[PDB]
């Protein structure tokens, strides 16, 4: 029964400070703590600043989640900052950076990285990874994607749900 989240949380709402806590989050720089904060948004729709019960299973059917698609359509959500439907390079550039900001990175920096990426998943060269080309770009090219999915460790963090659950 899902509610082991009331288990965790008596008061019936989890905050962005216990959630940094839970998955270990806690301590990181301005920048990598930052973005922490920003996927914390991603999962507490309601934007009231806490995580209730059906935010929270909302976040845990996308974590579960078997098929990657929809973690995709996530983080591509989580980095199309302008909401524009697409990523740009600046975009890309921070998702980067973030990434390279809760890990000292190996050798990509940003220059080499957002080409690269470019290179490969912007399919109709328009410098914009589309929906389609990012999900399909990291999908088939499973190199990138975990630069990605360092931006958030999904499966750590089913590791965690899965387990003091
Ligand atoms: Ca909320
Ligand atoms: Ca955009
Ligand atoms: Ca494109």
């Amino acid at each position: 029964w899902y509610r082991t989240f009331m288990m965790e949380y008596p008061s019936g709402l989890q905050t962005l400070h216990e959630f940094k806590t839970l998955l270990g989050l806690q301590g990181l720089n301005q920048k990598a703590n930052k973005h922490i904060d920003q996927v914390y948004n991603t999962f507490d729709t309601n934007k009231d600043g806490f995580v209730d019960f059906l935010e929270f299973i909302a976040a845990v059917n996308l974590i579960m989640q078997e098929k990657m698609e929809q973690k995709l359509k996530w983080y591509f959500k989580l980095y199309d900052a302008d909401g524009n439907g697409s990523i740009d390079k600046n975009e890309l550039l921070d998702m980067f950076m973030a990434v390279q900001a809760l890990n000292g990175q190996q050798t990509l920096s940003p220059e080499e990285f957002i080409n690269l990426v470019f290179h490969k998943i912007d399919i109709n060269n328009d410098g914009e990874l589309t929906l389609e080309e990012f999900i399909n770009g990291m999908a088939k090219d499973q190199d990138l994607l975990e630069i990605v999915y360092k931006s958030f460790d999904f499966s750590n963090v089913l590791r965690v749900i899965c387990n003091g659950k």
